[PDB]
């Protein structure tokens, strides 16, 4: 009795890819999705933007500003955020009006969906986590851009509250680095973020983040550092890791309806592994036993970040955990054993219920498990 779990992983029918990986339908409406906030927020730019170019023809008085603000998309905003917008305006210098005049919000057209390994949820309340950035070219600026973060933040949110009035089932949330759509029948919140970038390239640093609360208005965090990374380390390792990744991404979802470590710090951990031990890629049931055997030293250490400009750990190492990073540490350990168990189960059926303890109850096919060579 020793079981060999290759096909249990990797058949994309039904196979635990099969049942991870969205249908192209699911995909192309998760796009569809994010090509319609992409177009509000242009479109609400447009808008304000209309407004400063009559204001720049002539200064009108804060009264008219407001009226023109208040039949826009903005007017899905409180009272006094549209009074915080018209007198944003009202205040703009000339030098400030002609660059929010030549401002258009921009997008990531490389983006994918989570690095491309987007599962499908799981457990009943678990949603699909989707960031669409949104950059704002300006000026490259020490403290504040000549475009004000209030106005920047502002008219994101009419954006994405415009669309939650007019589309039902929606539902709005502020969040610390990005407003937030939640569309809970369709398991999906779709994140907002905005950054701020050079107008001309120079693309390195000056990727903004803009933050909502606190006495930080923009940090440094360039979303394409981790992006380069990852993408970097599937063609440095090999097409295996995405599945694998998308495997512990699923085992992470199954131990935990909320909670247990970020998907990045299993991503960081993993890449870790598959750089410094010896594996076959051929078999990803014996590759999956070696990431298992190594995540608990990993993550006991703490997993650093890929970005070396992060100095914020993607998971506490062990003298900074408390009961739930205890948890997790707990689960890690266990993985390991319920793959070795289960390849040693005495049937097929008993196999799969002990492989399933690991990645949940997805894969219902034995038959892709196979008596070993
Ligand atoms: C890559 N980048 C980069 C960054 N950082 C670093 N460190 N290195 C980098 O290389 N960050 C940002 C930078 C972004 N590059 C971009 C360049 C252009 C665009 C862009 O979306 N342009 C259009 C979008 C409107 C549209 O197409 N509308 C469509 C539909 C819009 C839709 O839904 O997609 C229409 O006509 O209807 C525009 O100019 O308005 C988006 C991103
Ligand atoms: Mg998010």
């Amino acid at each position: 009795m020793t079981w060999n779990f290759h096909q249990y992983y990797t058949n994309r029918n039904d196979g635990l890819m099969g049942k991870l990986v969205l249908t192209d339908e699911e995909k192309n409406n998760l796009k569809a999705l994010r090509k319609i906030i992409r177009l509000r927020t242009r479109d609400v730019f447009e808008e304000a933007k209309g407004i400063a170019k009559a204001v720049k023809k002539s200064a009108l008085t804060f009264e008219i500003i407001q009226e023109k603000v208040s039949t826009t998309q903005i007017k899905h905003l409180s009272d006094s955020e549209q009074r915080e917008v018209a007198k944003l305006i009202y205040e703009m210098d000339d030098d400030a009006r002609d660059e929010f005049l030549g401002l258009t919000p921009r997008f990531w057209t490389q983006g994918s969906f989570q690095y491309d390994t987007l599962n499908r949820p799981f457990q009943p309340g678990q949603e699909m986590d989707i960031d669409d950035g949104t950059y704002m070219p300006m000026p490259i600026f020490e403290s504040e851009p000549k475009i004000g973060h209030s106005l920047l933040i502002l008219l994101v949110d009419a954006s994405l509250k415009s669309l939650v009035a007019e589309n039902h089932g929606w539902k709005f949330e502020a969040k610390q680095t990005c407003g937030r759509i939640k569309i809970e029948a369709e398991k999906t919140h779709i994140d907002v973020p905005m950054y701020a970038i050079p107008k001309d390239e120079l693309d390195s640093e000056n990727v903004n983040l803009a933050l909502r609360e606190g006495d930080r208005k923009w940090i440094n965090s360039d979303p394409k550092i981790v992006e380069d990374w990852f993408n970097d380390s599937c063609i440095r390792i090999g097409k295996h890791l995405r599945k694998v990744c998308r495997f512990m991404k699923a085992w992470r979802d199954a131990q935990w309806d909320v909670g247990g470590p970020s998907s990045i710090s299993l991503m960081a951990a993993t890449v870790n592994i598959l750089d410094s031990v010896a594996h076959d890629a051929s078999d990803l049931g014996e590759t999956m036993k070696i990431i298992a055997k190594h995540l608990p030293s990993e993550f006991a250490r703490g997993v650093e970040s890929p970005d070396s400009t992060d100095e914020k750990p993607l998971f506490p190492p062990s003298y900074k955990h408390g009961p739930r990073e205890m948890d997790i540490m707990s689960k890690l350990e266990r993985l390991p054993e319920i793959l070795s168990s289960a390849e040693s189960a005495d049937s097929k059926s008993e196999a799969l219920k002990k492989i399933n303890m690991a990645f949940g109850n997805r894969v219902t096919n034995s038959e892709l498990i196979v008596l070993a060579k």
